[PDB]
C-alpha cells in the first residue's frame, strides 16, 4: 500500500512544495496561473511524483482532488483561454499555449504525450471544440479534442468547487463542478489511466491565454490518492 | 491550514516519491541505507518539502512518522554506527560520517546546521556518547551530542517500530521504541523546533558504518503534518 495527500487552503507566497512553470505563483494567499493577459501561459505543479499505477500488481490507484477556482475577466464577453487540472509524466513541461492550454499540442490522438486533463474551456475553437460554441468542462486524453464535454456557464468572478475522482475498479473519472448561486455540472467517463499514463506522474494545473484573456487562480487545493 | 500525509508500506525499485543519498536504494521491498560494509553513508528523504512553521502567523505544525527498521550487524558485539530520522533545510546534503551520523559535523553547537534529529547510536564515542557506553536513543539539535538521551538494547536483526510525535502546543517531541519480544523505550523532551529549523524542510532517514558496521534497512513508513 502507499498513499499520498495533501491540503493547502491558503497560498503562501514561498510555496516550496508546488513547481511554477511560465507566469505561474503564489500572492495574497492565492496561486495565480496566469494574469489577465494577452499570449501567456501559467502551470503549478505538486512537487512530489505519484505513484499512479503498480508495474508488479497491475493496481491502479484511487484517487480524488478538490480545489477552488475564480476566472476574472474584463470583459464578460471576450475570455479565453481555459484552466485545466491534469496528470502527466513526471518530467512534464508546458506544451502548446492559447487554445491548447498548456498541456496538448494537437487534435488528433497522440500517445506519446501520456496526458490525461480535465478542462475548462472558455473559448471556442472551431477546428474541435462542441459546434455549439458553448464553454465547456471536458475530459482530454493525450488531445485537445475532449472525449466528453458538458456546456458550463461560465460566472465571472465567482469561485467554482471542484471535485474530481476516479475509481480504480471501474475505471470512470468523474468531475464536479459547483457554484454557490447552487449551481452544480457533472461529467464522467470511463479512462483507461494504466494505459495513457506513466506510473509515476505529477499533477498540476495549467490556465492560457492567448489573443483573448483573463486572470485564472486557485484558492485552495486538496488531493489524496490510494494505491493497494 | 497545510497538512502533508504520506504512508509506504514496501518500497518498489524505482520509488520516485524518495531522493536517494550516498549508498541508499531500495531492494527486496525494503529501503536501505547502507549494507554491512566499513566506512559508508545511505540517506533517503521524501521529495517534497514540508511546511513546518509559518513565520506571519508564528505557527509550528504538529506531526507523526511510523516506521519499521531493522540493523543486521555481522557481529552483534561490533556494530556501529547508527541510524537517524532527521529534519533538516530543504537542500540538505550528507554530513560527516562515522559516529557523526551523516547529518552533522560536530559535538559543538552550530546554528548554521540547522538540523533536528532523533538518533539510534550503536557505537560508543568517547568525546560526546554518554559516559556508561551504552547503546542510546537521542535527540540531536545542531549537535551530534545529544540534548538528552536513553539506553536502548540492541536486539540485533530484529524489527523495531517507531514512533516519533511533535506536538506543537507544548514544543514537546517523544519518541517511541518498540521490539516484538514486548520491550519497549521511550524518550522526550522540548524542542524550539521554529528556532532551529527554517519554515521549508525536507524530513529523512540517514545511517553510517565506519571501522565497524551493519546494514540498517526501513521496512515501511508514514509520516503526517499539520500547519494550521
Ligand atoms: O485566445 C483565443 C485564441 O487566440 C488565438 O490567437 C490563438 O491562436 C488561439 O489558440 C486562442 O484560442
Ligand atoms: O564505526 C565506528 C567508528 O569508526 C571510526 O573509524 C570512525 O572514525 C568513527 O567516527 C566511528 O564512530
Ligand atoms: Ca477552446
Ligand atoms: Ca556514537
Ligand atoms: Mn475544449
Ligand atoms: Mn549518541
Amino acid at each position: 500500500t502507499e498513499t499520498t495527500s495533501f491540503l493547502i487552503t491558503k497560498f503562501s507566497p514561498d510555496q516550496q512544495n508546488l513547481i511554477f512553470q511560465g507566469d505561474g505563483y503564489t500572492t495574497k494567499e492565492k496561486l495565480t496561473l496566469t494574469k489577465a493577459v494577452k499570449n501567456t501561459v501559467g502551470r503549478a505543479l505538486y512537487s512530489s511524483p505519484i505513484h499512479i499505477w503498480d508495474r508488479e500488481t497491475g493496481n491502479v490507484a484511487n484517487f480524488v482532488t478538490s480545489f477552488t477556482f475564480v476566472i476574472n475577466a474584463p470583459n464578460s464577453y471576450n475570455v479565453a483561454d481555459g484552466f485545466t487540472f491534469f496528470i502527466a509524466p513526471v518530467d512534464t513541461k508546458p506544451q502548446t499555449g492559447g487554445g491548447y492550454l498548456g498541456v496538448f499540442n494537437s487534435a488528433e490522438y497522440d500517445k506519446t504525450t501520456q496526458t490525461v486533463a480535465v478542462e475548462f474551456d472558455t473559448f471556442y475553437n472551431a477546428a474541435w471544440d462542441p459546434s455549439n460554441r458553448d464553454r465547456h468542462i471536458g475530459i482530454d486524453v493525450n488531445s485537445i479534442k475532449s472525449v466528453n464535454t458538458k456546456s458550463w456557464k461560465l460566472q465571472n468572478g465567482e469561485e467554482a468547487n471542484v471535485v474530481i475522482a476516479f475509481n480504480a475498479a471501474t475505471n470512470v473519472l468523474t468531475v464536479s463542478l459547483t457554484y454557490p448561486n447552487v449551481t452544480s455540472y457533472t461529467l464522467s467517463d470511463v479512462v483507461s489511466l494504466k494505459d495513457v499514463v506513466p506510473e509515476w506522474v505529477r499533477i498540476g494545473f495549467s490556465a492560457t491565454t492567448g489573443a483573448e484573456y483573463a486572470a485564472h487562480e486557485v484558492l485552495s487545493w486538496s488531493f489524496h490518492s490510494e494505491l493497494s
